[PDB]
């Protein structure tokens, strides 16, 4: 007779191809990419003949076999593809094979193949849109937004985006390399910890706890290998396979390392680390480069060189070469994007007509034109056009688009930026003709999280009532609110100015719209981005 029916031993059933060390603060020690998960299974036989061969099956396919030598056994084997498997132990002899009941085993990998889809309901005012315009609809999600802002990946209105950018992946480096981080309490020291033992100019993760370990919806079990933002983003990719999730490298305080990449030793090390990063974190679909900015005038006053243009172009060419190689190794399409200044003063430091050939999308940062960093010269921070009181205004969206077009940039590359925040001043005074923007300010408006910057959610929730005036400037295509008694002036985007940008995108055959930052919207801005680009209401 065939062997008795084995009983699978209670034991760990959760395994990982990319292992995460739970007592490691250095990125080098935190993650270990294996070629396969090490899986183990044991069994007991409570009744009968133990057979002469034991086998471990996954969905009916042998993953291990060995001699059956008594009433309990253990098998150790490798599984090289993530997912959930129905695992059986079979005991076999010449008279037949007898299989256990199946036990599910989970084999984790960083494409999220082991995860249920994170398919969460739309919150606040977000309404469902189909991505059927063919236009980019992008937004940034910030790693640190899971703390005070309490805005986690399960709150992203992900069906209403084509592109989700993760801000920010840092480049390792200490003194003189990431000095802009020292303005933020503990930030520099947190990167040095993450980068311990890791070469400068390689990418890392700035806050490993937020990115990988913090419990979040869908990834709360202790032995779920990938938690935090990355584990939720993996589950999000399972829900939305065509969503492009891009790691963004740089931004205001993590851009200092780019200024050294005129040394090809450093640039080659960076590009190789990006390749390794995308081989490690398979849910990411390419890379976004947010170097602020070639030529300087970003956070650090001591960086910027005339060579930065050339470095920027080389960097894109080389990143594209790496991503093309990764693309044919994987069968996947990878994207290379960059967020760039929208001021023509900064645009003309780069040959974007050359760089565009390496790039899928240029995210034109048509915001922060004005703000509490200048108390003398007030203006619309994210307007389409100049206002009627100052028709020579330099920093407008159209002038940034026009500067790019004047270089030879194809219109379809350019994605226009929308702000899900306002910037503002207090004590605005000495203005003429009831236009507060012809005055001067005494300081920043009291912001939501930091001085001078207000979430759009708070503008709509608090500053569109009481004493606040609301004006839509139809020449500039820009809303603003003004409190006359405190001189508080806030300049932002609203549904109408976003609609004007989206119509302008369609008229000029531009690439789409993107936004900073997704946690600050209540739904009104992203709804308008979708509607104004021609996306059909509904779900597919």
């Amino acid at each position: 007779a065939a062997p008795g029916k084995p009983t699978i031993a209670w034991g760990n059933t959760k395994f990982a191809i990319v292992e995460v060390d739970q007592a490691a603060t250095a990125y080098n020690n935190l993650v270990k990419v294996k070629n396969a998960a090490d899986v183990s299974v044991s069994w007991n036989l409570w009744n009968g003949d133990t057979g002469t061969t034991a086998k471990v099956l996954l969905n009916g396919k042998e993953a291990w076999s060995g001699p059956s030598t008594g009433s309990s056994g253990t098998a150790n084997f490798k599984v090289n593809k993530g997912g959930r498997y129905q695992m059986q132990v079979a005991l076999c002899n010449a008279d037949g094979c007898t299989a256990s009941d199946a036990t599910e085993i989970v084999v984790a990998d960083t494409d999220g193949s082991h995860l249920a889809p994170l398919k969460e309901p739309l919150l606040e005012k977000n309404k469902p849109y189909k991505q059927n315009s063919g236009k980019v609809v992008g937004s940034y999600f910030v790693e640190w937004g899971v703390y005070g802002r309490n805005f986690t990946v399960d709150k992203i209105p992900a069906q209403n985006l084509t592109h989700l950018l993760y801000g920010f992946i840092p480049i390792c480096g200490g003194n003189g390399i990431n000095d802009s981080l020292k303005e933020i309490e503990g930030s520099f020291q947190a990167l040095q910890r993450s980068c311990q033992g890791r070469e400068d100019f390689k990418v890392s993760i700035h806050d490993p706890f937020a990115a990988l370990q913090k419990a979040q919806k869908g990834v709360t079990a202790w032995d779920d290998p990938y938690k935090g933002n990355f584990g939720q983003l993996m589950a999000l990719k399972q829900a939305h396979p065509d969503l492009k999730i891009l790691p963004s490298i740089g931004g205001w305080t993590l851009s200092d390392p780019f200024f050294f990449m005129g040394d090809k030793v450093k640039r080659d090390r960076f590009v190789g680390s990006v390749k390794e990063f995308l081989q490690t974190w398979k849910f990411f679909d390419g890379v976004d480069i947010d170097w602020e900015f070639p030529g300087g005038k970003g956070a650090n006053p001591n960086l910027g060189s005339p060579q930065d243009g050339e470095t920027y172009v080389l960097l894109m060419k080389e990143l594209r070469a790496m991503l093309d190689q990764l693309s044919v190794e994987t069968g996947r399409k990878y994207e290379l994007t960059s967020a760039i200044s929208a001021g023509k003063d900064k645009i003309d430091k780069v040959a974007y007509n050359v760089a565009q050939n390496s790039m899928d999308h240029i995210f034109l940062m048509s915001y922060d034109f004005y703000g509490a960093f200048d108390l003398k010269n007030l203006g619309h921070q994210t307007a389409l056009n100049a206002p009627a009181w100052k028709p020579d205004t330099a920093y407008t969206t159209v002038n940034g688009v026009n500067a790019l077009l004047a270089q030879g940039v194809k219109p379809g590359k350019i994605v226009v930026g929308t702000a899900m925040y306002g910037r503002g001043w207090t004590g605005v005074n000495g203005y003429q003709n009831n236009i507060p923007f012809t005055g001067t300010a005494t300081g920043p408006v009291k912001g939501t999280w930091e001085n001078g910057i207000v979430d759009y959610r708070q503008i709509a929730g608090q500053f569109m009532s009481g004493e606040w005036q609301y004006t839509y400037d139809a020449t500039a295509e820009a809303p603003y609110v003004f409190k006359p008694s405190t001189g508080d002036l806030i300049t932002f985007d609203d549904a109408r100015s976003v609609q004007a940008k989206g119509k302008y995108v369609l008229d000029k055959q531009l690439g789409g719209l993107f936004s900073w930052e997704i946690d600050a919207d209540n739904g009104d801005i992203l709804n308008s981005m979708n509607a104004s680009l021609g996306n059909s209401a509904g779900v597919q």
